[PDB]
RNA sequence: CUUUUACUUUGAAAAAAUUAGAGUGUUCAAAGCAGGCGUAUUGCUCGAAUAUAUUAGCAUGGAAUAAUAGAAUAGACGUU
């Protein structure tokens, strides 16, 4: 198939995310009939405190609709299929700096295309399933940074355990302080 | 080709008389611009200041304060 479902080029860890994509299409039907189409970027691995990794993907954009319409699955059955391993899910978004002075006019910049946005965005796709309820932010005298994030009491188990790798993984991205917290 | 301002530094350019002020015994002082010594038998000299003198304008170091300007239907450097 598989190189295919790569969306690059370039290839060690991909080929074998690519083998276990063509193998859930190949096994699973009910899963071909969604999957079929459904292509991606280039992953990074990022350690995490207890030893314990995670595995990161990134998204060409569009389907984070298609990932999102299966991932409750995808990633269970692929949390299985890789050991350790946290498999996520977040896109690849055109930041942009800020226009300087002698800055220049190019056309704008399209607000949801800064640095905030992204970075809420990034949020709403380090969990997905729980959805975001309540945030917080802390200020403490050696400007700390801390954000409290607040989670629906519902499905934290979907994953809860993560959480240790999740504050990690929003860390290398963007070199910040993340916390969580269930209410009662 | 080098945004602009005010503000501040200095510095000059600046009329004496006045005013402050150094000298100096008009007998004192108010003054004044004088006086001082010798071989006072025939020649020597010290000076006659500084400073204030602002408000406008120049030249000037400051770059805090307080303004103001560059680039959001697109500009800035350029080796092509």
């Amino acid at each position: 198939p598989q190189a295919k479902i790569l969306s690059q080029a370039p290839t060690e860890l991909e080929l074998q995310v690519a083998q276990a994509f063509v193998e859930l299409e190949n096994s699973s039907p009910e899963l071909k009939a969604e999957l079929r189409p459904l292509q991606f970027k280039s992953i990074r691995e990022i350690d995490v405190a207890g030893g314990k990794k995670a595995l990161a993907i990134f998204v060409p954009v569009p389907s984070l609709a298609g990932f999102h319409k299966v991932q409750t699955k995808l990633t269970r059955e692929l949390e299985k299929k890789f050991q350790d391993r946290h498999v996520i899910f977040l896109a690849e978004r055109r930041i942009l700096p800020k226009p300087s002075r002698t800055s220049r006019q190019v056309q704008k910049r399209p607000r949801s295309r800064t640095l905030t946005a992204v970075h809420d965005k990034i949020l709403e796709d380090l969990v997905f399933p729980t959805e975001i309820v309540g945030k917080r932010v802390r200020y403490l005298v050696g400007g700390n940074k801390i954000q409290k994030v607040l989670l629906d009491s519902k499905d934290v188990q979907q994953i809860d355990y993560k959480l240790e790798s999740f504050q990690a993984v929003y860390n290398k991205l963007t070199g910040k302080q993340i916390v969580f917290e269930i209410p009662s």
